[PDB]
């Protein structure tokens, strides 16, 4: 096996097609399905799998009570076959913790899990299913990472971490790993003012991460990483098509180098594909809550502070709950370009549906097509009343 | 690995032997068995598997309520080990959608799933477990396909699609795929007047598909495909032994080039093996409903409008519910001929058994023997009262 | 891979050690464990597995009601990992039917299942997981076979079948298969007067089968098969240590060439290892019912009509239910001799425990040791009251 | 494949990081999780797995009643994927019995299980999943072994056994196996006065086992084994940091060659890493019961009868139940040193929590880091009230 190199550009995105969906909450009403949240998708050279943070209980289990909570000793990064649900019997534990990322470099997979109390957390870096390196908290305030896949080039896999306040300036670092070992780390540079939960993808131009500004911004910060030089820059998506949640209404001028104001101390993990005229942004339909999901084609969104949509696709109706979203691609697929893909977490239960005492989710995932395909909408599909 | 070529003729069919049976509804009374419908069987070079469209819920699950419905966002093509039932924990998702086909070309498997609303559906073509090509609806009226396996020759895998009315003229296309890519498509030609749900098999003479005329016909249309020239012809089975359901009683003269009349706007997926004196037709025993199943040896049924049975075998008693049926063969078996096989879907629940709120099925499957074997009958075997 | 040859003799048997036990009924009280009966064990070159006839329902499932019945359309030969229980999710279906045998020849496995009504049954012979040959009933009265593993030598795998009365003379045939194909069959010859449910093992001397005389005998008939010449002889175990069940008390003179009288129209599947001074016989402890199990060292039991035990080992206490027992060996183990092994079916439920409506079993299995090991006893271990 | 040689020293231990945790009791509240106890962890060259003695029932199963009992015919050594729980459907049975050890030699795995009544127990030694050798009881009083992994060097795998009193002098033997065969055994020599449940690890210096003195000692006996010469020595950990449970308070002078007195006829399985200045000891926090767990860095604990801690890490709070603990390492990991690892059994149910009728456990496991990582605490996490 050889390390994968990012030698291709993105395929032209003319629409999005259904890729995967697990219907986990529907099935978990009467099966041993683990409670999860913060899901993602990641490919190996021979298989693509669903990933998420388990809560160490099934949905119908009495221990599902209280699973709105983010950080417990009972969480772990698990993976399971594409579009199956995460069950007790089919889920493979990658590592133990409550914040994660994972990626295959072409030879083996690196997985990183952070665990610990708020003031004493630590990351453990696994490579080829063995622990290899560890990183202690540097700011003693909830060391945390991407919650979606990382990306590798010639064995080098950059990962974005943040330690510090969620409501003020924090200490963000970009780490560069190879075979699980730390080659280098850097402090965040550039004009992004707060960074959390980066969603990344790679192509010949380098690695592009679309993150969340939890502090002041409703536009999304972007980190652009050169995995060869092991350097990065940062800014915001310039476009006035704002993609955090909650968020203000779309203005006609966005902000390239500072947070667009209106909403403080909140946000949701999201993603974009920034590729000139082939640029597509994901966002919740609602400006107020994590409901609905749509893709918008916004030419030069990264660099054009006046850019508006010229095409779109609804993924989840506003009437249906969404949640986190992130990027991944099958870097080992045949062809001359990388096909952009994404997932949307469909959160069920608390806080929005409080007649149940649990919080979980299911997954829907799409990839791009060069055709202009008809659109459907893709709800979680579970009836909450059944769980009462 | 090499692409499989269709170099053999059919084995002589003197009777049918039991091949597989999953007892899914019996077992699902007290296990995590997925609700399915539209099952089939398909072989890889090293394994044969059961396939079906899941409904994204188990039978005992409360979400089984309403599963008579054909098209939802919660359906997917799944496969699972031969004669096991389709469980949450053993089922592998091939793709997402509510109409499907799948076949192995000798190197890798192609699977096709259609999803979407009635007026905006699309097919996604997967090859070696990755999405490769997509096809948008061309008539904006429930794009739909075989619901049983396709067949390949030297890498070329033809598939029959229909888009348009189920109760009038529609737009049927034959697509020719290789490694998931579209080589060519054609509009339906010949004398078949309506085409749905083709059941296909291959042998040295080419690929033969027995389909359903939903509009006016109770004889079955046939499409004969040359996978090298990538051309086809169509007509009906000439025989007065009528094999759709519901259907009129058998006359003494059938129809080769037009629907045999009496029943409109209905039908069931079915199959036949058309091989001169070695010809066998499958049909429900009842002329009114999807109950019973029998095989009849009808020499030259394809071309002889007077042909009658000279031998038969009961598969399912008229007292027991049947459903869809279709063809498959193990193209990678040893020997000098291809052994004809088929499955029968045994539908339980709605609409015929409405004391439960679900619709599902189990599977029975047979292959041919050159012996003249004794016959049994093969019911689903579940007691509906247990589910109340 | 090469065909296995029977080149070794039996290891010296000085005691028996625990090999496997699945505790299926205990576990099935609260898990999705299939109802079974007629279990056995059989090895591949790289794995040994448990086998049995499923009843197509779990124990806790409502369809467990009525499973005392031997022959239904819902039965199948399944296999599952050594000492695991037969669950819905881990059981692999080998073929469909209600009487079976199975064996590996060193290259691939042959499995045979018989299905059908009493007067029209048929055997289907599978090889390398594909159907290869079929055999129709020859006496139209419950065609039936070993219910434990067959044995192979240089690709030739003999199997004993019986068709006809269980309470009078029947038509027994020995079939010789290679790669699933019929090389030859013979009618039973020799002095055995009735043959059912042969338990076989192989060693340099040939293949030895210990069977059951259901008609008149309480001594066990023996068939000795030369798999090279494809010929056989038959007689009874000469020893007055009688090993059928039910049975008369042990006399001081046994019978070599005729059934020992006292009990008609009954019996149980059993086994022995016949190896001169290294001879051990298995039997139920009770003379009246299928309870208890013991091994007795009876020198030259096959040929000495005065032979008595000189050593023994209790396997199951008389207070605990037993059932069928049979032989198998790991022909692919290291060393200079074949280690004799056996299983005992531990039947729970009907007819002996009729407060439940089901019949199932668990498995215990032992292999020989050259040490003189201490003995334990090995009950099924389930409490019937828990199922009420 | 080659036999593994112990060519590396221990990595420098500066803290401990989370390695695995299965949350078995939480999950088993509503899943088919087997009741276990006496767990451990052991690596193959390509995978690390959890191990334990099943009780042959699930937790929610009615047969969980009475599982405080140590020795029944329904127990078996099972293994299952790292950090998954031990379920009916994912657990692989290694052998049958109520006391065990297991280790991989680089080519294949040896597993040993002891079964039988108290006065007639026997060990069966399995290698490459086949029974190879058997050992009868030599003192007729509960033949018993490590309950955690053994260690191998160049194919030789030493194992410590004890047969005889738990409350007085007993007969301890060290056996040396290769490919499952007995090369040699020795009677215990040295100054250890009672030996049970040894926890072992290997490094260039040889194999080191930290055991339990059940009779008189609250310091731990140590056996040091040379796997090449196949010889051993024994003594106690000299340190006054006492590590059995229950135990007296820590004095200022320990005992090197005799049991430290205060507590008789009790103890718990435990472990240590004895490596000069890199020495770390594990112990329960409580001196009275199996609650809490901590690691203490105690330089030269093995040889210095005045040695005290200079660093520590809490693993489980005193408020939470612990249990057995033992050592293992991934001998096939990359790098220049072996990373010390351990597990802690977290016992739930009887005798400490008697509102339920069962006894089971979950597992937490840690490995060493060269970083000084922040510490968390790792409870079982189940709420007993949910099981009522
Ligand atoms: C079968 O399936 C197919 C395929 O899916 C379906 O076809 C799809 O239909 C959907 C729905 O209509 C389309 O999505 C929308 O796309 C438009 C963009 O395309 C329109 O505008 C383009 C740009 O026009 C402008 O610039 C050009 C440049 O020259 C100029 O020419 C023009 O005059 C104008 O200046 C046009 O080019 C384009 O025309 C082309 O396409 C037409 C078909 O769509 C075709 O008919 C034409 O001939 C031509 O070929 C077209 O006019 C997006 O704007 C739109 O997204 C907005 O609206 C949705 C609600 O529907 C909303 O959720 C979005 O967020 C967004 O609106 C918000 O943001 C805006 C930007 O800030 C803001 O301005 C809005 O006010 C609004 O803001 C408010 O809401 C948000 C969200 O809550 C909030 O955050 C804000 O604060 C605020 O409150 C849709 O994405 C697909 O593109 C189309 N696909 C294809 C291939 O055709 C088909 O319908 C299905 N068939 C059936 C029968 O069902
Ligand atoms: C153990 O197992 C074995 C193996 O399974 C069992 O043996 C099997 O038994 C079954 C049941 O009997 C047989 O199936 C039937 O086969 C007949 C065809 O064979 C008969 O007819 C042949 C043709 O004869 C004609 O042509 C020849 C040509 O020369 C001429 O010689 C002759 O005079 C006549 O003109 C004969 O050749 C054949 O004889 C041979 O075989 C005999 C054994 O079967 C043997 O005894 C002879 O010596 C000789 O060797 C034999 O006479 C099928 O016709 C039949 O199918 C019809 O009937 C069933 C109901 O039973 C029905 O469901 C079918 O759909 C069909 O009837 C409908 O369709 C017809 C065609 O349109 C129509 O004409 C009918 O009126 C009827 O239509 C009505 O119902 C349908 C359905 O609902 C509806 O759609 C219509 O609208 C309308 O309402 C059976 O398939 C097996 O062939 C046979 N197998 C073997 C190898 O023997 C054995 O019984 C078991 N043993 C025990 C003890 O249980
Ligand atoms: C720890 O574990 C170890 C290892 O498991 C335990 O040791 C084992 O203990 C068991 C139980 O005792 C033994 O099993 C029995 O073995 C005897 C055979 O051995 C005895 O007889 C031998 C033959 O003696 C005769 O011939 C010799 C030839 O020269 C001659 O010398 C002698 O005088 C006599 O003529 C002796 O050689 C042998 O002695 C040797 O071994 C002794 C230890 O056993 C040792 O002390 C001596 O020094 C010497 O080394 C010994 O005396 C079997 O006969 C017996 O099986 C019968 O009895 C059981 C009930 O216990 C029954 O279930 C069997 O079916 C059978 O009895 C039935 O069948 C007979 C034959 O037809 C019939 O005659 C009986 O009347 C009876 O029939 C009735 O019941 C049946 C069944 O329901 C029914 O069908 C009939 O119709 C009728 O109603 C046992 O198998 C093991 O051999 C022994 N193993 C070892 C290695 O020692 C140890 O006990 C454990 N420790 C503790 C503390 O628990
Ligand atoms: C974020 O995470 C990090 C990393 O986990 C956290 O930092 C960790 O904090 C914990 C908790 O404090 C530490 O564990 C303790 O470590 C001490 C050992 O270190 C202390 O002592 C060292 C030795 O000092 C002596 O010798 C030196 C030699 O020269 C001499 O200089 C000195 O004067 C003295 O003579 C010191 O070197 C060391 O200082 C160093 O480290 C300091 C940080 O810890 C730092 O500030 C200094 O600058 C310097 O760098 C330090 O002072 C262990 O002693 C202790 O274990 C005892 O106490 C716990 C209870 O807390 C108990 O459970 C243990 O069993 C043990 O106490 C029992 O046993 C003793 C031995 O017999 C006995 O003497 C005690 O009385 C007691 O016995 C009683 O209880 C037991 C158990 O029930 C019973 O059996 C007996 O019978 C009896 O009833 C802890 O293990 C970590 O080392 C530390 N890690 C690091 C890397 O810093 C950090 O806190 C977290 N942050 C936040 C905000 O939460
Ligand atoms: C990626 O590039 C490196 C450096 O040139 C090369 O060694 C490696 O083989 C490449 N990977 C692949 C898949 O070709
Ligand atoms: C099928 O035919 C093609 C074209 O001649 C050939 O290349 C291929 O190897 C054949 N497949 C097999 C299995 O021989
Ligand atoms: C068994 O004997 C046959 C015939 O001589 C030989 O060809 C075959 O290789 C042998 N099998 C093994 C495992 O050696
Ligand atoms: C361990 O040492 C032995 C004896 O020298 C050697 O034969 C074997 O290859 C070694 N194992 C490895 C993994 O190198
Ligand atoms: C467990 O068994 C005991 C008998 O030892 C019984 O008294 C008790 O009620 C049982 N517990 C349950 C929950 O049935
Ligand atoms: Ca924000
Ligand atoms: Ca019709
Ligand atoms: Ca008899
Ligand atoms: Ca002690």
């Amino acid at each position: 096996r050889n390390f994968n190199n990012l030698t291709k550009g993105l395929c032209t995105i003319n629409s999005w097609h259904i890729y995967g969906k697990d219907n986990a909450v529907r099935i978990g009403e009467s099966s041993d399905v683990l409670v999860t949240r913060e899901p993602y998708v990641s490919c190996d050279p021979d298989e693509c799998r669903f990933y998420a943070l388990s809560q160490g209980t099934t949905i119908r289990g009495k221990h599902s009570n209280g699973t709105i909570h983010d950080r417990s000793q009972y969480r772990a990064l698990i993976s399971w076959p594409l579009s199956s649900p995460p069950t007790v019997y089919n889920s493979r534990v990658e590592c133990i913790g409550w914040s994660s990322t994972s990626c295959h470099d072409g030879k083996s997979r690196m997985s990183i899990c952070i665990s610990g109390p708020n003031n004493n957390a630590s990351a453990v870096v696994w490579y080829n299913r063995r622990p290899v390196a560890e990183i202690n908290t540097w700011a003693r305030n909830i060391l945390r990472t991407q919650e979606s896949e990382c990306v590798c080039h010639n064995g080098v896999c950059p990962v974005v971490f943040t330690d510090g306040s969620a409501t003020g300036p924090a200490d963000t670092r970009i780490y560069y790993f190879k075979e699980g070992k730390i080659l280098k780390w850097e402090s965040l540079t550039g004009t992004a003012k707060h960074i959390e939960e980066c969603s990344c993808y790679g192509e010949r131009t380098g690695i592009t991460c679309t993150c969340k500004d939890n502090w002041q911004g409703s536009n999304r910060p972007v980190i652009q990483i050169d995995p060869v030089a092991m350097t990065h820059t940062s800014q915001y998506i310039c476009s006035p098509v704002l993609t955090d949640n909650p968020r203000p209404n779309d203005p006609n001028i966005g902000k390239c180098n500072d947070p667009y104001p209106g909403n403080n101390n909140n946000g949701v993990k999201g993603f974009s594909y920034l590729d000139g005229a082939n640029t597509w942004l994901g966002r919740t339909i609602s400006t107020a809550s994590r409901s609905g999901y749509e893709m918008l084609k916004v030419p030069n969104a990264l660099t054009d502070d006046r850019s508006k949509p010229i095409q779109g696709q609804t993924i989840v109706l506003n009437a249906d709950w969404s949640g986190y979203s992130g990027s991944f691609m099958d870097y080992w697929a045949e062809g001359d370009c990388y096909r952009a893909c994404f997932y949307v977490e469909l959160i069920r239960g608390r806080p929005k549906e409080d007649k149940v005492w649990w919080t979980s989710n299911s997954i829907v995932s799409m990839c791009s097509s060069t055709e202009f395909l008809g659109q459907w909408n893709w709800p979680d599909g579970a009836k909450i009343e059944y769980f009462l």
